[PDB]
């Protein structure tokens, strides 16, 4: 048993709600919630600007310490920084941006980060802002994450077409 309420179950493995995910991990506190980042983890809008406002901040100046360090993630990569007062961990996963003209094959990639975690509160990733077709991102998670993953979805509008469509 887990501590995430309200959840339709599509799957074995993956739940959603329509809920806004700053104020689902403020409500979870779950040990991972994951973040809809760029390669240069600039959290500037959509999920990642939202998280890192809800940090005050101290989200962009803990990863501008990981850039320093590191140089740029991959697309289709991810690496673990904290979840600040969200969660225990933020998982950083980067899906390919449409917007940018990234290869959409890499939003399988991007999704096999979640298997490394046995539960994690997450967005759609490359959807929204990224400019993937959310359905699509849904049956790619459907069909790649094998473990638990409870998915946000912001856009009301957009929740009941994702559930009505779903097969
Ligand atoms: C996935 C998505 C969209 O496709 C569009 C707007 C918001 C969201 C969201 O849930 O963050």
């Amino acid at each position: 048993v887990n501590s995430f309420s309200g959840y339709l179950k599509l799957t074995d493995n993956v739940y959603i709600k329509n809920a806004d995910i700053v104020e689902e991990a403020k409500k979870v506190k779950p040990t991972v919630v994951v973040n809809a980042a760029n390669v240069y983890l600039k959290h500037g809008g959509g999920v990642a600007g939202a998280l890192n406002k809800a940090t005050n901040n101290a989200m962009q100046v803990e990863s501008d310490d990981y850039i320093a360090t590191n140089g740029p993630l991959k697309v289709g990569g991810s690496c673990v920084l904290s979840g600040h007062n969200l969660a225990k961990h933020c998982l950083h996963v980067v899906g390919p941006n449409v917007n940018k003209g990234e290869d959409i094959q890499l939003l399988k990639s991007a999704y096999e980060n979640f298997n490394q975690h046995e539960v994690l509160l997450a967005p759609l990733l490359s959807a929204g802002i990224f400019g993937a077709d959310p359905i699509h991102s849904l049956r790619v998670c459907v069909d790649t994450v094998r473990t638990n993953v409870y998915l946000a979805v912001f856009d009301k509008n957009l929740y009941d077409k994702l559930v009505s469509s779903f097969l």
